[PDB]
């Protein structure tokens, strides 16, 4: 009815999962493309899904050819197959935002012709160290060296201290096209995310992020230490960075915050973020329900997107064992308040998120005190 | 690791499938008995489920097989049948305590050596309307006309045993003196392998005889009757062996003194506020206390006040829809439907909980959802 329509979502890996625990609970059919048992497919036992990829031209149509909406938990897919398809299903969000989106070189451009504030750069037109040393000359040490594509979980970033690590730094991101980004001195990271609706523009609280080796860490909701000039300053320039995006849906806004207390954006996402689990059992609506009714043109009352209580997000990062991972959910059991999300991930590779445990309390104070010795527990491993 | 062992659930409808929810998180398998492609099974895909009733000694037995340890999700499940394999598979919480629980006449006989206070009453022998009679002279009218195994018939005075009596034919029964309460209440007690834990005292309302709304906690009920509860709750729960989640539903009589109705040994309706409600579901506390997993105190505690609204099969086989399609519009309102399909009348569909900072608050964003639900 309401709830009769199917939903394709490309990607099936946490965010396809907590995409399907939202789906679940209104009974709305979600079918995956991903590989078979992917966390998505997992608590999802129905015949509609598609096994096969989401960058897989064939595999991203046949999806399409089976469902009323097709909408994505990762950004690196197969837009080609999804303009071709799109006079046989809607998609949200566009098509064209996430081809966008998907190069960060690309995105970054398209952002700067809309006013966004955002890191000086340079694209390498060769992987040359020549190149590269060049491009160090022109906006210093360390510089963020980052591939254009494929990038996620500082998957594809390399900071370079010097012109002594061009060579590892090239290896390292070895055969991508490249840019690299002028050092971001902040103070302090944060992130909005921002809901865009038929006819509305809905966004959850400023929250402060930390990131370690270029990958999400703790996640504090609200902001700690921000002045409500600062909370925003921040909500405006994320809603304009999505306003320069078509589509329905969910995207996530990744900024830096000034010693001077001014605003840079870091990165958008045109999709549910890292940045919003805590909105899980922060919010009456998670993100993941927020993103099921942009797309599906249901209802969003707007308090339900208020945070009930302050809470923080720690994400479980695989690490030099592969059974580490299970150490840190096993602290986590004795935390009080602290909500338990594994991924059904599979081998915990380094680096690799695995799960996040959200710790909610009446105060900050009480819930940072909370979940202390479980980033203790983290820290040693 | 810890999260290694296997869970066999009796029963696969809305109860299992927050069971399930609970486990998908902390990835720990459940293999569920009951039909295929029960609301808990699809959201379990995997090849472990077996396929059957939790009435059937073979289905039983073969769950078992594939399992650390089996508990339930309905009470009306097989004991002998769950008692033959407590050898091979450990059962928690106890057979024993399901089979004693299952019977309300012995539940209570079982109790009173506790001393649980509760209404007094009477086993019916003879199911005539003499033996009636004369329980009426002793207890007094109104009473409880009830079934130890839909099952009650409120009996007035003399006149009305005859009806009384068909009405509850088949069944043998027991007949229970009236209790006036004020209000019904439930506490969701949680027998771990070292303790017993409860979350807070909550208010239910009935509506047909069906729970329809719960308000947590419960409202305008001083500090002291909500211990007073969650104590009475706790000590008859202690009564019993084994862990894992017990639904205690009680009565708070006029002067404020608490009266046990009865418990359920498992997750139970009562308790789905603590889905949002608590840090800790009633789900996850029920799979922690089974699987001797922590459970810290302070996350059975109700973050903020919450109301739990039934999502009960109308007349239209749609009208759950109605229900839910209202609330997708009701501010702070979570929408649980259990995938069960077809709505039949008075049939359990899915529920709404709706929170914010004060009850009244509360009360004040589902209203018209009440209204729209009272509509039908
Ligand atoms: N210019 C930069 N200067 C300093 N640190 C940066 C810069 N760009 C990225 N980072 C750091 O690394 C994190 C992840 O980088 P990001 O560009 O967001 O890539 P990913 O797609 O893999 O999220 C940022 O949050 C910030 O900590
Ligand atoms: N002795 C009693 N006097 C008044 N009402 C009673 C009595 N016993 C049961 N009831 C009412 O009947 C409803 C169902 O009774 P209960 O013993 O819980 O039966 P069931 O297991 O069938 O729900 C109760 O929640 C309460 O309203
Ligand atoms: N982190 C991230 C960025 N873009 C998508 N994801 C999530 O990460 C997945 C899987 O990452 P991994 O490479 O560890 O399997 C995606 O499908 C999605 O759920
Ligand atoms: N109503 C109830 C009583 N005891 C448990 N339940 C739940 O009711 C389900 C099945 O309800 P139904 O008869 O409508 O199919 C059981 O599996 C359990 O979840
Ligand atoms: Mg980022
Ligand atoms: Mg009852
Ligand atoms: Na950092």
């Amino acid at each position: 009815m309401w709830n009769s329509r199917k939903v394709g979502v490309l990607g099936g890996g946490q965010l396809g999962r907590m995409l399907v625990e939202s789906a679940n609970r209104l009974n709305i059919q979600v079918n995956v493309l991903d590989a078979d048992n992917s966390p998505a497919k997992q608590i999802s036992a129905h015949d509609g899904h598609v096994t096969g990829s989401f960058k897989e031209r064939e595999a991203v149509r046949q999806l399409a050819k089976t469902c009323d909406v097709v909408t994505a938990e990762i950004e690196h897919v197969d837009t080609y197959a999804l303009e071709e398809v799109a006079s046989e299903v809607k998609i949200e969000p566009s098509w064209q935002a996430i081809r966008t989106i998907q190069n960060k070189f690309n995105q970054k451009e398209h952002l700067r012709k809309y006013g966004i504030p955002m890191a000086e750069h340079r694209e390498l037109v060769e992987n040359t160290p020549a190149e590269l040393a060049k491009v160090g000359e022109q906006l210093g040490y360390p510089l963020m060296l980052k591939s254009k594509t494929m990038a996620y979980d500082g998957r594809g970033n390399f900071r370079v201290n010097s012109q002594d690590d061009i060579p590892e730094a090239l290896e390292a991101l070895k055969d991508r096209p490249l840019y690299a980004e002028k050092w971001a001195y902040f103070k302090m990271e944060l992130a909005v995310i921002v809901v865009k609706t038929k006819d509305e523009v809905l966004s959850y609280p400023t929250v402060e992020t930390v990131q370690e080796d270029s990958i999400c860490k703790l996640v504090y909701a609200p902001a700690r230490n921000v002045s409500d000039a600062i909370n925003q300053k921040a909500q405006e320039l994320a809603r304009k960075a999505v306003a320069a995006f078509d589509g329905k849906g969910v995207f996530g806004v990744e900024m830096f915050l000034l010693e001077d207390d001014s605003i840079m954006l870091c990165e958008i996402a045109s999709r549910i973020h890292n940045s919003g689990h805590y909105t899980i059992e922060g919010c009456a609506l998670s993100q993941f329900d927020a993103h099921l009714r942009a797309i599906l043109d249901l209802p969003i009352p707007a308090q339900s997107l208020e945070i009930r209580q302050p809470s923080i997000m720690l994400n479980i990062i695989g690490g030099a064992a592969p059974d580490t991972h299970l150490q840190a959910a096993e602290c986590a059991l004795s935390i009080p308040n602290a909500s338990i999300h594994l991924y059904s991930k599979g081998a915990a590779k380094p680096g690799r998120k695995m799960g996040h445990i959200t710790v909610t309390a009446p105060t900050m104070h009480e819930a940072e005190t909370h979940i202390q010795p479980l980033i203790d527990v983290v820290d040693r491993i």
